[PDB]
């Protein structure tokens, strides 16, 4: 149940490309609780068990959706900061080799946006971009798959771009999450 409101005319063009997203209970951190029809998850601080093979070691999860060519766009709610959205390729590492639990946007294969306290961090090949804070919660992903561009929103109070990657992606993109302990990710349905 989201709050009525007019839809802004940019966002509304946005959502011409609006796609469903579920998460892959198979990827999930094995501290990850799925619920919704695996559109929302939850860091929790009891482990389930050894998650099984193919679930990330990192805290993240990925979407049972990629893209290759085309337009689509997404809306997510995020619980508060401390999260990460991104797309990769299909090599992103499931292992944590060091003390990094979070490697969206850490190598070439990933791009992401990881929300913080009081900033933004745009990642791609282990570098960030520090923006400055946001205050909103729900957050866009606009890939065009025609220009190669992945644009970054903030959804309220205002449709506000938040910053755009530009790539020439040669394989498919899945959608893929971090998430501190303690913070809930929902994927939006339209």
């Amino acid at each position: 149940a989201p709050v009525p409101s007019t839809v802004c005319p940019l966002r509304r063009k946005l959502w011409q490309n609006y796609r469903n997203l579920t998460f892959d209970p198979v990827s999930a951190n094995r501290h990850f609780y799925l619920s919704r029809q695996d559109q929302q998850v939850k860091h929790l601080r009891q482990s389930r068990g050894p998650g099984g093979p193919g679930s990330f070691e990192l805290w993240q999860v990925q979407c049972a959706q990629s893209f290759q060519a085309g337009h689509h766009y997404w809306e997510v709610r995020a619980s508060d900061h401390s999260v990460t959205l991104g797309v990769s390729y299909p090599q992103l590492p499931r292992s944590r080799l060091g003390p990094h639990t979070d490697n969206i946007g850490r190598g070439p294969s990933s791009w992401g946006l990881c929300v913080q306290e009081d900033s933004l961090q745009a990642w791609h090949n282990g570098e960030a971009q520090r923006l400055p804070g946001v205050s909103g919660r729900l957050l866009g992903m606009d890939l065009d798959l025609a220009s190669g561009c992945l644009t970054f929103y903030s959804l309220e109070p205002q449709t506000q771009p938040l910053y755009t990657f530009h790539a020439l992606f040669n394989q498919p993109l899945t959608p893929v999450f971090w998430l501190l302990e303690g913070r809930t990710l929902t994927l939006c349905h339209q």
